[PDB]
Order: structure tokens, then C-alpha cells, then sequence
């Protein structure tokens, strides 16, 4: 088969990271992205793999991910550079049979390793697999500018934040009816923040890290990017509105309820009750 | 003739959707676009059509559109992706002889269907055909950021909104002398919102959906995109001005009247009277 | 010689208009650009000229421009499209021997004509030729967003506007020491506004049209684009500062004087006196 | 070896300047960039050098830079144009054996000379070489929009400015734990401002020029660009927050301390003490 660089998943990783770079969401090495693949996706490209894949342990056992391949962004790597050198900035890893570690089948050249937020990513994948019966396959983190700004001015509360974001663009309730979870500020790159994020992922597809950024989950790269882009678009609208003195009118509870009924989604109750 | 992908209309659809994506007006699947063609436009490309075009009924009879071909964006499709796979994200449809349904002559692969706002689009085309003696051929919907923000702060009234937009850039009165209609918030994707939009299209080339976006109509893709871009540019200026404490000076009624006289347009009376 | 489309001047016109489109300064047909050439620039491309160049009269005699060639943008044409079809959107014109009209040597296909602001352009070229002993060769008009916004909030006065723009970026006084002239609002596309603009051009390289845009003059496309980009950058900074409650500190008169002395420019006295 | 235009350093200079142009940080000739190379980097490209390299003296002796090659942007040159003509807009210079002047080995065609901020650049390189034991190799200056805006509203004090920037994005303390030095406004392009900047560079990797821009230092083009992009991203967030009425919550001192401990950096004490 064609070279792996031309595969749908490598090309998709390039598109998502490049698009996020262009959005201004990924300065420096900010942000990280992981996509769960199937063996059938990568098997045809066996000739492109490293002859002797490097092994690295996980920070904690993840048996649910045993034998599972992922394509991931690297630690310290810049989203802006992914398009310039995919193999340097991305890696395909396959988790071993006990979920204790993984082999780097392709990429992450020059002793690069996967993103330092691997705990947040892999733990969230585990919870999203459970919550969606295996449908979700992507965890994306970026420094979405307006969402970040809003964490300094809105109450850092799931119901309040969710409700404002729903109000900021009509489509929002349909795209994220489960709302947006928000953690307290925590030191990034740790097992603790990864575990805290994964817990929020049990109930929400979006999780905010105050004064830092956002994590999103979805079935495909486009749907996950689109989820974040939707929330960030609403946030952009809100920042403008708040800068102009606040809402004089907005989407009402009754309107949100009608919207949910039409699209067959049940809105997060706490956000709806406000 | 060359492949249909290289046709002026497919290329035009790619340009408009890509440009709107770059403007930040079309996150996820937000927005939709339809362009009315003539049989002579598509006839030369018969060899590129599906051998057995799929049939889909319309939600209501539209006899005015009998036998009329259109190129359209697909339901759930992303403007960002149109350039990557035109046939997946766009379709050429031809309405049948009673205006009861249409055949998908080209595109909308993998069981895709036209935009879920087809009622708003096709009903608006009908009213614009009548209002412009067949000159208007495009209906475009996008999530124009500043216009959306303004719907939370300005009175959601045709005269007031029109007047502010005219004031926000000198060219506005010349580009949309009929003004901007504004609906109450409504659940999107319905026959009701489509009908409500089409009614506003009888009197205006621009219609706002509060907390959602805008619909525009025009004779060509460029003129329709340009119409929306003009209104959105004015809105962008207004958001800046309002964020700085409001207008200390602006275009006066007398100036708007002089402008209308020079360019041979009659400004919407209600907006002028303010 | 190579085809005229590959000439430095056609390529330069494409670059400037495309760059301005990307800046968000030229929605629809907003903006226009004219560049004065020498016969030696176009003579080598005689084979690319129309066999029978169209003649169009000027609105008033301009003997100073007798026998002078220019490359210009067309009326109703979009800056966004120049790169797609240079010959459709641009034209090379040569003013006749009495300065009464011009022939369209190249471009402006399908009966297109030069920009409707030709009076403002050609009259300003005349005054800039006189004011700079023939050094200035470009007149550029665009809808620079932040400058437009500022015309609704700052006093529409040359000294005040100049002084704020100088304060908004250190380089400004060096780039436009003569300041920025500001007209009262006037109906665009007329001989009157053209004449009023040209009068301001006797004393300034930048002229603002309130609630509309800006005109700049310079020796080359890059220097003229750069002049406007500098003023617009300062305006962008100012809009942010004003939105944050205003200046707590800024560049002082004494600092501006020192800056002028170092760079060998004499700052507009009225703006300096504030 | 391949042509020097395809070298990692010429390509890197093109990427950094083009990226900064796209960010809106380098209107006109604003900004300048210098990268310290090793002889081994340029030696393979000897065939591409000027046959008779031009000599230019430095404004003051810099013996620490004796025999050192650099690639630099030119005086009056536009970042936007670097990609179009690298040899016109960039030059490779090699400082002579007493650090009294340099030869232009490549580029800076048509009598171009290095940036007029060469004193700030070369003096800062000297201090950064000392401060980082030769690890830092880049000095970058740009007109970062939000940082500039903040200099009109925040106290122009190292501790205060540093602390706000740390608060504006979690990563900031990790990326610039030494903080951001801020000079008083000074006339640019002088030995004095160069010396003042270099002094600040002894203690900080970022230095602000009020009402003007920023200087950054780092080991590579990407790390230095990323440093500035990080500070500017935080500034962008802050401008939004301040425009919305200010922080209701933010990163606390205790959180910053925990962050520093985790990442093994010691935060600038004065900024932490606030
Ligand atoms: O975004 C990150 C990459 O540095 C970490 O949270
Ligand atoms: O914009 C839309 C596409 O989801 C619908 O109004
Ligand atoms: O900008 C213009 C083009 O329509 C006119 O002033
Ligand atoms: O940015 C500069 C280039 O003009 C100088 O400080
Ligand atoms: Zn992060
Ligand atoms: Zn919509
Ligand atoms: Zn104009
Ligand atoms: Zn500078």
C-alpha cells in the first residue's frame, strides 16, 4: 500500500494539528492529540514501521487499552511543525498485551516520546470507550483562546459555563448536550490531572482546564475538532458580547428545551435549570 | 468537456465555502449553500453523472422549481472539507417535473443528502425568483461571528438593525438598501423556519437568525458572499465601536439619503426614519 | 519578454490586492489601487496588448498625466479575485496626449472599466507628483477595519487623529511624519470627493474617509501598502487600549520630538502641539 | 551540497519571518531577526558565497563574536518578502577576528545592510552567550500586537508585567520563569537602546520596548518564536479579560509555586512576591 505518510490517519493528524495551529490555539508545544486506531488500519503499512520499535512503559496500567494502536503527537513538539515532518512530530504506538506500556511502531524519531499529557489522554480514552460503547476514538487538547479567557470571568462551574456556551451559538446544545465539565486549576502533565480529566469525561465530551485550555472527545478527528471549534466559536461570540456590556437578550430555557426535543438530545439538567 | 470538478460552478462552490471557512463563519457543519443552475450549465457534463441518480422527496411541493438543477452542500458536511472532496460534500440535484422531489445527478456520495436547511434554501429561492424576476440564484447561510454577537446586544428589529449596519460602513446602504430582516429565534432545520425566512426574503436580501447566523441571497456566488461579507464587516466595525464606548459620531440620515440618491437606490423607509 | 502577467507590476498588483484581501480590508469590491508606470515598463510587452485598445474619457482634464501609463483595479471588481484572473480585474491604461482620456492597453476584459474612484486616484497622483517631485507612484484605498472604527470614536481632526496614531506604535511618526488628513464624510465615487482627497494629499500621504476607509500614497506598492499597514496596526493597538479603559501611559511629546530628530523628519506641528 | 537557499538555516529564517508576518506582528519593515551559526553550518555552501564579500564595521567592538557567522534580516526589509526573495532580504555575515566588523558572505543584495537594530541584536547575543553558556543562538524582535497594547495599560514594571503574563496562560511560568524585562521608552535603532536591551537580557529571555514591541532570545528559531508566541498568546488572553471587566479569578501565587516546583524552574522572585 501507499506510504503510511499518505494514510488517512497520518493525513488526518496533519490536518487537525495544522488547522488548530492556524486557529491560534497551539502556540509553541501547547496542545496534544491522540487517535485510537484498529490493527487493520496500520497492518497494511508494516513495511514502513521501525525495524526494532522502542518500548516505553505507561505511568499506570491500562488493561482496557491492551493491544490497541494509537497515533499521537510528541512531547515538546509543535503543532505548527507536524505538516513539515510528520515522522518527527507524530508517532504510532501500540499498547502491549497487559496495558503496561507500548511500542513505537512508526515516527517519534530522534528519541522523541509521546505527549507529556499521555495520562490525561489514555485515561480519558478509557472512560470514553466505556461511556460511548467504543464509539469515541479521539482525545484533543488545545489552548482555545476565548474559552481560556472566559475561565477568568465566568464562574468555573459546569452548569453555569455550559449554559453560557449553549447560549452563545444555537448549535451548541445539539453538539454538546452533555455540557462542559470544568476542573479546578491543577498542575499539568501529571497522573492526577489525567485522572481528574478522565473522571469528567465520564459525564461530558468537553472538559476545561481553567487558565489553560480544553480537552474534547469524539468518534473522529473532524467531529472532535468540530466539537472544540463549536465551543470556541460560542466563546468568541460571548467574549464580544461581554465586551459590549453583556446580553440584552439571549436563548431562553424554553428555547433550549425545544431545541433539545427537536434534535432528540437530553440537555444537562443542571445547566438547563439555570 | 473537462471534468465537472473543474466546472465554474463546482469551483465556485469550493471557493465560497473555503473562503467562509477561512473567515471563521463555518465551524463544524455550520452553514449551507445552494446555487441555482441552468440545464445548459450541467448538460455538457452528463458523462460525470451517477449512472442511476438517487431520488429524494422535498418536504413540501415547490412547483416553481420544477426541472431546476442546483448545486448544494450536504447535510452534516463541513465547509472546511469541500475543497478536499467536492463530490463527498456537494451534490448536483435536479428537481423533478412537479417540484415534488429531486434526483442527485452528481456527488453526495456515501448516502449523503442535501443540507438539513433545504426548506429555508428552496423556499427562499422561490421567493427571491419572484422578487427579482429570476435574477437571484444563490442562498447562503453562515455563522457570521460579529452579526451573531450583535443579536445579543442590538434590538432585534429590522429597522434598528438595518440602520446600525448601514452606519457601520458607507457602502452598506448601497449593497443592501432593502435592509436586513430579522426573525425571532426559531428551532433550525424545520419547515417553519424555512417558511419564515422565505417570507422575509420577499422584502430583504439578508435575513438574520438571532443567536445563530445569517442568510443572504444574490445573483452569483461572489455577489452573495460579498453581500454577507459587507454586512459582517460593518458588524465587525460596530462591535469594536460598541466595545470602545459607542459612537461619538456616525453617518447621518441626511448622508444616507444623499448616498441613496447618488447610487439610485431607495433605502428601506423604516430604517431611514430612525 | 515573458508574458505580461509575470511582469513585476502585474505580480505586484496581485500581491498587494491579495494581501489586503487577507487582512480583511477589502470585502466585496471595497478598495481600489492604481500604480503609475513608465513607458519603458510596458513597452517590452507590446505583443500582449489588445489589438484595438478601448478609449474612455476622464471626468476632467489631467494634463499632468498626459502620456502616462498606469495599472489599475477595475470597477466592481473584488480584490479577492485579482489573483484568479488578473486580466479580468486589472487593466493597464495609458492617458492620452492632452490628459483627456486613456486607452486600455491590457486587461479590463468583458467591457470592464477602471475603478469608480478614478478621480480620487488620478487627482491624488497629480498632487503627489507635485508634492514629492515625481517620487510617489501609488494611490491605494482600502477599508482598513480599525481605522474605520476609530472614526466613530476619535475627534475627526487631523491633529488629534495623527497624534493618537503616532502614539499607537513607535514607528508611526517616522513612517508618516506629515500625519493623516481627515475629510468630512462625503458621497464616494464623485469628482468632489476626489478633489477633496487630492487637496489633503498636498499635505499628507494618508487621508481618512470617515465611516469608510483610507487612502495612502507612496513610491512603490510595498511602501504604500506598508504605510497603510502601519497606520492600521497602530489603530488596532489603539482599539485594544481604548477597549481596556484607555491609556495609563503613552509616548510623550518630548519622546516624539526626540524620535523625529533622530530620524531626520519634521513632525506635523499641529499634532505635535497637543 | 544543495543550494544554500535550501539549507536548514535559510529555510528556518524564511519560516520564522513568514510566520510572524502571518501573525500580524511585522507590518512594513517592523521587526528583525538574527541567528548565530557555526562555521560548519555554512562551510559546505562556500560555492554560493559572494566572490568578494562586502565589509561593514560594527558600531562598537564585540570581541566575544570574533569569527562568528550569523544569518540576519536586512535594514528596511519586510518580513512579508523574505519568502519571495531570501537573498535580497537576508544576509549571512561573518564577524572578523577582532569583532570590529563583518563580511557579507551571502545575500543582502543591491547594497542592502543588516537590520538597523544590529546593536540590540549583537549586544544581546553577547550577553545571552554568557548567561546561557553558549546555548542561546537567536535574537528575535517583532511588534507583537497584544503585548504592545498592554504596555499602555499595565504598569511598566518587570515584576507586575511578568506576573500578569504568567497568569494569562498556565505554561508561561514554565516557558519564561525568569520573567520579562521592560525598558523605559527609548529611541530605537541606537547603541543606547541596544545596550539597555542587552543589560535586561542578562536576567531575562524576553524584553519589552514600551509602545513598540518585544525582543526574545532562545537556542533555536522555533524555541525563540515559541517563546514570543507564548507571551503574546497570554497577552491576547489578558486583553480579552481586561476588556470584559478584569479577572474574577486567576492563577494564584501558591499555584505558580507548585507549577515551578513540578517543572524544576525557579520563578522570578519579584513577580512571585506580588
Ligand atoms: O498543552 C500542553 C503541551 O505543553 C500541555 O498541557
Ligand atoms: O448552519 C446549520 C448547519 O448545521 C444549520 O442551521
Ligand atoms: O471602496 C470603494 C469600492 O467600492 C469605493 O470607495
Ligand atoms: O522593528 C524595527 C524595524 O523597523 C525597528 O525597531
Ligand atoms: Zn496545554
Ligand atoms: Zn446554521
Ligand atoms: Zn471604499
Ligand atoms: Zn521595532
Amino acid at each position: 500500500m501507499q506510504n503510511i505518510t499518505q494514510s488517512w490517519f497520518v493525513q488526518g493528524m496533519i490536518k487537525a494539528t495544522t488547522d488548530a495551529w492556524l486557529k491560534g490555539w497551539d502556540e509553541r508545544n501547547g496542545g496534544n492529540l491522540t487517535l485510537r486506531l484498529d490493527d487493520a488500519d496500520i497492518a497494511p503499512y508494516h513495511d514502513n514501521f521501525h525495524q526494532q520499535p522502542r518500548y516505553i512503559p505507561l505511568s499506570q496500567p491500562m488493561p482496557l487499552l491492551a493491544n490497541t494502536p494509537f497515533i499521537v503527537t510528541g512531547s515538546g513538539k509543535f503543532f505548527r511543525n507536524v505538516q513539515l515532518d510528520p515522522a518527527a512530530n507524530l508517532g504510532i504506538v501500540k499498547v502491549d498485551s497487559d496495558g503496561a506500556g507500548y511500542h513505537i511502531l512508526w515516527g517519534l524519531t530522534n528519541e522523541a516520546v509521546p505527549t507529556s499529557e499521555l495520562p490525561a489522554h489514555f485515561l480519558s480514552h478509557c472512560e470514553r470507550i466505556k461511556a460511548t460503547n467504543g464509539k469515541d476514538r479521539v482525545i484533543m487538547h488545545c489552548h482555545a483562546t476565548n474559552l481560556i479567557a472566559l475561565t477568568y470571568v465566568l464562574e468555573n462551574d459546569t452548569a453555569v459555563f455550559t449554559r453560557q456556551l449553549w447560549e452563545g451559538s444555537t448549535e451548541c446544545l445539539v453538539v454538546f448536550p452533555d455540557g462542559v465539565g470544568i476542573l479546578p486549576w491543577m498542575v499539568p502533565g501529571t497522573d492526577a490531572i489525567g485522572q481528574a480529566t478522565a473522571q469528567e469525561m465520564q459525564k461530558h465530551s468537553l472538559v476545561l482546564w481553567p487558565f489553560h485550555g480544553v480537552f474534547g472527545s469524539g468518534p473522529t478527528l473532524d467531529e472532535t475538532f468540530g466539537l472544540i471549534d463549536t465551543a470556541e466559536k460560542s466563546a468568541q461570540v460571548l467574549v464580544k458580547v461581554y465586551s459590549m456590556g453583556g446580553m440584552k437578550q439571549t436563548i431562553s430555557r424554553e428555547e433550549l428545551i425545544a431545541l433539545g426535543k427537536r434534535f432528540g438530545v437530553t440537555p444537562l439538567a443542571s445547566a438547563l435549570a439555570l
